[PDB]
């Protein structure tokens, strides 16, 4: 029971559940990249952090997004967490590829529910994605482009390398 | 006379008005419960902070809306202020019910001023309602179904007590 | 593959690589306790944050399990998690009976792993274990199992009420 | 002569004085890796560093061990120190190919002490391996694991420079 629901539809409280579903799944995807690039045989350390500080703000989005639940009087629901897509990841490249594509999966969740909150006439909602996630989402997929570019640039080529070296260390 | 004036329709105009009335009254309801718990034959000192404390809170928001009222370029005008509904509050449970009854009656009025800009296309309006109110009240509101809970609790049983204490003292 | 791997059993990597899925299942299930008494209607905020901390406790041992499997150069494998086993938890004392056999649960899946790492004359591992979770599980079951008396004590009776509260305002 | 042994085989306290034999071994083969990368047609100051490091851990361990040996009441004995096995060292690759070498047979001796122990039922020398050196050794091999796929990234192809300059300089 509730003495506090109000202007909350079922449908927003179901879809606010399965997006908990979906960031905690992307948590988890994310523990898995991170721990992959601590393997002895792939050592690259700086990767590893990256992953898990995502893993880390894919939980406490989900943590947000539970707390809201509550504020609102819905009622949190878990699902199980599918096991990440991959047990190995391939390279740097490859991880940043697959990280990408999972944010914009995320994006998109945000976008429906937005879409379904404005349907409802729920404002309350819509202006909690448009302050906690869907900006956090636009700035973390601009700078993930900006690492596959960067990426490519350095494994591709001597003018890239030499590019890329030259705005780290003189610039 | 104003040369301000962009956007903002007559109806919000008077709509906002109404609003600054109704949190005016609930100002005054507030001011009501806080000094009934302070009589010597009721005397819980706490419950009368807690409601003089949302005194202040409503005629801020008033303040604001008036405050906004100008900057818009509409004209702030006022109608008397309705003596609350009740001269003596019962107990904290029953104040604590008449204060999720008004602030559910808030609530809705800022969701139908949202919908009303919404409507007239007035983005700044329905931006400062999400920013300055529309979570202050579910944060307020779910603060008062916490309290009804343990209110009830409390008052209801030896089980209820129980756990309520140990909740309070040992965790 | 790994150019690390030494006296690290395949039986000992499987075996850790199922303790991380109970540790986080068990993560899992105390983010489900925690927002159950953030409900409005439940509504015992102490009992929530016990939880939570309990669940990030939780993910914690199955991160310094993921981060040894590394350091002895066996491989991560996730699974699934499954869901917690209820939607709703019901009283403090019911949630506190709950977490007990959760905790057995973990205690017991450590002795095993311990006996096998003996067993495997892997005296890494064995350490490991003593050193960073067998004294974390002792301490923390006598806590619950403390709570517990303390959760019966007040709900139980005139006497126990007046006990708990003679320790906790006079002593 | 003693007076305080106890519980303390001669089996046990010749094979710490072979230990202590082999750390020291493993200092000298340091020392001379270290001046190795400190030759004007060589120079990589770093890598010495690295070793000269490694050097004063291996005789701290020595004499970890002799303290314990007279802690316990057995009689350091000393045998010749063999010169390390090269005099010239190679590249970093094969340096470091070298060290773990030498580290894994370190370990290997480390368990095979702790299973004398453990066959004496003498948990004092147990619990001194398990807490001053099973744990440093699996951090150093992996650590030296790591460096070993870190140099053959960066020695090996365009892609692998790129891919660790990415991580070293942006990551």
């Amino acid at each position: 029971s509730s003495q506090i629901r109000q202007n909350y539809s079922t449908e927003v409280e179901a879809a606010v559940n399965r997006l908990v579903n979906l960031y905690l799944r992307a948590s988890y995807t994310y523990l898995s990249l991170g721990f992959y690039f601590d393997r002895d045989d792939v050592a690259l350390e700086g990767v590893c952090h990256f992953f898990r500080e995502l893993a880390e703000e894919k939980r406490e989005g989900a943590e947000r997004l539970l707390k809201m639940q509550n504020q609102r009087g819905g009622r949190a629901l878990f699902q199980d967490l599918q096991k990440p897509s991959q047990d190995e990841w391939g390279t740097t490249l490859d991880a940043m590829k697959a990280a990408i594509v999972l944010e914009k999966s995320l994006n998109q969740a945000l976008l429906d529910l937005h879409a379904l909150g404005s349907a409802q006439a729920d404002p309350h909602l819509c202006d909690f994605l448009e302050s906690h996630f869907l900006d956090e989402e636009v700035k973390l997929i601009k700078k993930m482009g900006d690492h596959l570019t960067n990426i490519q640039r350095l494994v591709g080529s001597q003018a890239g390398l030499g590019e890329y070296l030259f705005e780290h260390c003189t610039l």
